[PDB]
């Protein structure tokens, strides 16, 4: 099911020209234009590429770190040269300079799902269908094309663009890059599987369980866990936790659930079955590519695009 549309290979084939006519990536040929946010791994800013005049998203992460060290995450992250996919962030290019490496990407101007959902409120199970599409999609093609799984499924790390595009970024395609970033931290835990968290099991289960985590919190506009109460719902539609707390809860309590009544039977089954704790259970990305949720919103006439800019004042 990997198969690209008309549109969609017209816009790789794009991607990739403009690609090409860029050379070598230096420090002094970008232009900041605007923070696009931080993280506790690094930040990101729209630049511009002077000499291109292409608009990309550059992401740097700060680290002391020996000139080896950085030439191996250079060298590992190469392999993106060959990552194309209609549900993966475009990959430019990456280098280090003045103690500090640099990633470039494809720029996507309607940011993350993290700060959509902070405008939207909450986020229609329609509109869901679709992030649920392209996240499993995306999962697909980093599994079968890279051999690898994303590792790290949130919100933040599902963007979208006015193009009604949902893509994947900061799946985890280098180790040395996360050996070194594992090695310091702060790269929130409480969407992890229940299996990784014990130690257990570590497959592409793992990210499902991410996803259908942060469904349910897109779907009532807040982290699910622990769950609300009869106030929380009857407030939400009408109708505090530390972190160690939270990751202990999630391994010994039973999984969230979307609420009764507002939401199709057939989306509270779909995230049911990428909750299940048990990561054998637990369905996996065939199954859950025929579930009656994703067909049916497949065969659904949703224009993305139109709701996003609405609901971000685009
Ligand atoms: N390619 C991109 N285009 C637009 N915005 C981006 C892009 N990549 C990252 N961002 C924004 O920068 C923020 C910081 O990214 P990051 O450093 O990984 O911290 P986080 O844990 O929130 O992802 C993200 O939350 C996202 O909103
Ligand atoms: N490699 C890598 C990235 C990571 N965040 S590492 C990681 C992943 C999952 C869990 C833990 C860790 N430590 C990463 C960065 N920075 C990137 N893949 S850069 C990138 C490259 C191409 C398209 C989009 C993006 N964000
Ligand atoms: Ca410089
Ligand atoms: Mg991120
Ligand atoms: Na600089």
């Amino acid at each position: 099911e990997l198969e690209l549309d008309e549109q969609q290979r017209k816009r790789l084939e794009a991607f990739l020209t403009q690609k090409q006519k860029v050379g070598e990536l230096k420090d002094d040929d970008f232009e900041k234009i605007s923070e696009l946010g931080a993280g506790n791994g690094g930040v990101v800013f729209k630049v511009s590429h002077k000499p291109s005049g292409l608009v990309m998203a550059r992401k740097l992460i700060h680290l002391e770190i020996k000139p080896a060290i950085r030439n191996q995450i250079i060298r590992e992250l190469q392999v993106l040269h060959e990552c194309n996919s209609p549900y993966i962030v475009g990959f430019y290019g990456a280098f280090y300079s003045d103690g500090e490496i640099s990633i470039c990407m494809e720029h996507m101007d309607g940011g993350s799902l993290d700060q959509v959902l902070k405008k939207a409120g909450r986020i229609p199970e329609q509109i869901l269908g679709k992030v649920s599409i392209a996240v499993i999609k995306g999962l697909t093609y980093l599994r079968e094309k890279h051999k690898i799984m994303h590792r790290d499924v949130k919100p933040s790390n599902i963007l979208v663009n006015s193009r009604g595009e949902i893509k994947l970024c900061d799946f985890g395609v280098s180790g040395q890059l996360i050996d070194s970033m594992a090695n310091s931290f702060v790269g929130t835990r409480s969407y992890m599987s229940p299996e990784r968290l014990q130690g257990t099991h570590y497959s592409v289960q793992s990210d499902i369980w991410s996803m259908g985590l942060s469904l349910v919190e897109m779907a009532v506009g807040r982290y699910p866990i622990p769950p609300p109460d009869a106030k929380e719902l009857e407030l939400m539609f009408g109708c505090p936790m530390a972190i160690f707390e939270l990751l202990d809860y999630i391994v010994n309590e039973p999984p969230p659930k979307l609420p009764s009544g507002v939401f199709s039977l057939e989306f509270q089954d779909f995230v049911n079955k990428c909750l299940i704790k048990n990561p054998a259970e637990r369905a996996d990305l065939k199954q859950l590519m025929v579930h009656a949720f994703i067909k049916r919103s497949d065969a659904e006439e949703v224009d993305f695009a139109g709701w996003l800019c609405s609901t971000i004042g685009l």
